[PDB]
């Protein structure tokens, strides 16, 4: 019962700025979104917003922007006397509710979504005499604030002359129209987008500048219905009209559909009823968060998808990443499998095909970031779309979890060839030495290389910067060591491809940290990163590889090969199945032979050295760059031998390494490049934490895994409060950082609730 979980997240708020930001530039309120809609609503918090759901949040293609503080706010008059209401307002999974109570009149307002563009408000009015109803609204004027403090005197219309917002009256309500604004990082409109309000009863609407007042007279107790729709193109506007009319013709049908969908999510989702009430509430928060970050098809993305955060500065609209999706879809398989499937389809829908206009050399590649607007390179004006890199291979994992739940053979038939193409791309564009063990790297790209195919890098010395090109030049510069630091777009891209931006093992270390490392006996050269171009035999530039093979991606490709074999077997392709199982074993042998270090009892990336070692390994484990969460990836993925796993778990459980106040962070305390406030060099993310506990369980250490989960539950700050879910934690203090309403945290917190959290 959804009524059991009121106000899991604080959804109150009265925004006064289009960009009403917190310190980290995220919208500081948490609107309710559902069904993939492109608008959301907040709850009223006092007399000034009472009677309406303030802060109409609009998703303007790739960003969240507020429209109004009050919009369609109801006030009530009985024979010239204004009714004085007291307010009760709560959220539940799937709805916002507010109740206005006065002596002789009551109003109950329930707000749910009805289509992928339309929310539905029931306004149930109890009164034994006639009443005059008044709705009012005003469009926002002020542009931007941080923590309530305006940054400037700027107005929305001043910053955006072409926005040109106008309210018009219609036969059954009103609309706001918006002009075309192509503000790459802020505000993206087509010029055809509208916000429409349709009502079940006749109203008389007056318009004064950018505000309105609508009036209606009722005879007594009645229930009316209002639809709100944010429609982003002319085609959307046309198509929604018949749906709006059906909704206002059968509102009970839409309310019930939403009620029933959410009862299902909860019945399916909450499969550990012996968790404490506080633990169950965390699960429900996760479920609301994931479903709120779900977006229906829009622009270039022709499928429903789930973004990393609807309120996030850079994660909103329908901006979609691959490994976020794999994590999201794995979790969502267990309560919203329809949208899990869609999320996966969205990512693969822009997989590179033979004859691609931009990167024909990258067949099978899956873009890092897709969104409403294509990049200029593909004829759009989007600044987010990214094809510099992909993300790690967790796709088959996600796909097979969906099949295991749904048992839909059509689904495996659908995804198998895309997954195979993705696999083949890695071994063709990310395996320089041809040993079947992939490297992270970077695509041929305007950010990475000159037009002539030469790899870019910047040498820094004091205040001097010099930007150069060419791998032979790089090799020379690196050997001489005549610089303070290097910045290499390909390096950034490669770390992005791992998903662990600026991680230690990819050669990222602050200058003070690097000096300590040398003053204690280390060679500066240990932290220098080396590259190679990957070419076909006819000389075509395919991309770049780090001269380093990563133990996380090896481990993920190992599990991915097994999942592919299962899929091949399901589809009656026994020879393809056999090949994937054989490919998986070869990688297991390599991971255990090459990437395990028996001395420090841990797994690491290895270098691709000038010649391979005697045992066929490309090089030695990069033990000197320290231990990371990639080191338990062989356990999570099942590539590890029992003995190596036994070794790894001792390290994980060591307070000197990973067993911290919030355990299992992204770099061990012993890592030379550790920092408690560095996202992927110390901070604890819930995905890597969960991969760790699952890896432990798989090799017989569930008992210890349960203890870490309990430690996490007691020490991770904010967990049992009503704030939005964030991305990561200080391993020493447990303090939260990162975008609010963060999808994969929700996904892995949900999984932790199912698998590990207990009373
Ligand atoms: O613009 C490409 C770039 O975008 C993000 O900043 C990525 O960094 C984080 O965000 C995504 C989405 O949550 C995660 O998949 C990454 O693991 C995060 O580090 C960055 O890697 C690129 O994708
Ligand atoms: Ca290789
Ligand atoms: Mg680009
Ligand atoms: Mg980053
Ligand atoms: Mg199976
Ligand atoms: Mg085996």
């Amino acid at each position: 019962n959804a009524d059991n979980y009121k106000n899991v997240i604080n959804r109150t708020g009265a925004p006064q700025y289009m960009k009403d930001y917190d310190y980290d530039d995220h919208q500081r309120f948490n609107p309710f979104f559902d069904l993939g809609a492109w608008h959301g609503h907040l709850l009223p918090d006092g007399p000034n917003t009472m009677g309406g759901f303030p802060g109409v949040a609009l998703l303007t293609e790739e960003y969240i922007n507020f429209m109004a503080s009050n919009f369609d706010r109801l006030t009530v008059w009985q024979d010239g006397k204004k009714v004085d209401f007291t307010l009760e307002a709560y959220s539940i999974p799937g709805a916002l509710v507010q109740k206005l109570t006065a002596k002789d009149v009551q109003v109950e307002m329930t707000l749910r979504f009805a289509t992928p563009r339309t929310s539905l408000l029931e306004t149930k009015i109890t009164s034994n005499k006639p009443l005059d109803l008044v709705w009012d609204g005003e469009l926002l004027e002020k542009l931007e604030a941080k923590e309530g403090k305006p940054l400037s005197d700027k107005t929305i219309a001043g910053e955006y002359p072409d926005y040109q917002r106008k309210i018009s009256a219609t036969r059954d309500g009103l609309k706001v129209t918006f002009g075309k604004v192509r503000a790459t990082w802020d505000l993206l409109t087509s010029g055809e987008s509208e916000y429409q309000v349709h009502k079940s009863l006749p109203v008389q609407t007056e318009i004064n500048g950018n505000r309105f007042t609508s009036k209606a007279h009722i005879n007594g107790s009645t229930t009316l219905y209002t639809t709100y729709s944010h429609l982003l193109t002319a085609q959307e506007v046309s198509k929604e009209q018949m749906q709006i009319r059906d909704i206002l013709a059968r509102p009970a049908f839409y309310l019930t559909a939403s009620q029933q969908r959410w009862e299902e999510y909860l019945k399916k989702g909450l499969t550990n009823p012996d968790a404490t009430p506080e633990q169950t509430r965390v699960a429900v928060k996760a479920i609301e968060t994931l479903n709120g970050n779900w977006r229906s098809p829009g622009g270039a993305v022709k499928f429903n998808t789930v973004t990393p955060s609807v309120t996030g500065r850079w994660f909103s609209g329908n901006q979609t990443w691959p490994w976020d999706t794999w994590k999201q879809a794995f979790a969502m398989a267990h309560f919203n499998p329809d949208i899990a499937k869609e999320n996966i389809r969205a990512v693969f829908s822009w997989q590179i095909q033979p004859g691609d206009s931009v990167r024909p050399q990258d067949v099978g590649f899956v873009p890092d970031l897709i969104a409403w607007n294509l990049s200029p390179e593909r004829g759009g004006d989007g600044g987010n779309w990214n094809e510099r890199n992909t993300k790690p291979s967790l796709a088959a994992w996600s796909v097979m979890e969906v099949y295991n739940v749904t048992q839909d053979k059509t689904w495996v038939a659908e995804m198998y060839p895309k997954l195979v193409a993705y696999h083949d791309w890695w071994l063709r564009n990310r395996d320089h030495n041809g040993n079947g063990v992939p490297e992270y790297g970077a695509t041929r790209d305007k950010a990475h290389n000159t037009e002539s195919g030469e790899m870019l890098f910047t040498v820094k010395k004091g205040d001097k910067e010099e930007t150069q090109s060419g791998l032979n030049n790089y090799a020379r510069v690196v050997e001489k060591g005549q610089y303070d630091s290097l910045e290499i777009p390909a390096q950034v891209a490669a770390s992005w491809e791992s998903g662990r931006d600026d991680a230690a093992v990819f050669g990222f270390i602050d200058k003070e940290q690097l000096d300590k490392y040398v003053a204690n006996g280390g060679k500066r050269s240990d932290w220098t990163v080396k590259f190679a171009e990957n070419r076909s035999q006819d000389g075509t530039l395919l991309g770049y590889s780090l001269l380093q093979e990563s133990v996380d991606q090896a481990s993920y490709m190992y599990s991915d090969n097994h999942y592919l074999a299962e899929m091949a077997t399901i589809l009656g392709k026994p020879e393809e199945a056999k090949r994937y199982r054989q490919l998986a074993q070869q990688l297991a042998d390599y991971i255990n032979t090459c990437m395990f270090d028996p001395t420090t009892q841990f797994y690491y990336d290895v270098r691709i050295e000038d010649k391979p070692l005697a045992n066929g390994c490309a090089g030695k484990p990069i033990v000197e760059r320290g231990k990371g969460p990639e080191g338990w990836s062989p356990l999570f993925n099942g590539a590890a031998t029992q003995a190596n796993a036994d070794a790894v778990v001792k390290v994980m459980l060591d307070p000197k390494e990973f067993n911290t106040f919030v355990p299992l962070g992204t770099a061990a305390l012993t890592n030379p490049a550790f920092g408690a406030d560095i996202y992927w060099r110390g901070r604890v993310w819930v995905d890597q934490f969960w991969f760790g506990l699952k890896g432990m369980e798989r090799y017989g250490y569930r008992d210890d895994a349960l203890k870490l989960a309990d430690t996490f539950f007691r020490h991770a700050k904010g967990l049992t409060a009503d704030g939005p879910i964030q991305a990561n934690y200080n391993p020493l203090t447990g303090a939260q950082q990162g975008a609010p309403n963060f999808s994969w945290s929700a996904a892995h917190l949900y999984m932790l609730y199912n698998d590990f959290f207990r009373k």
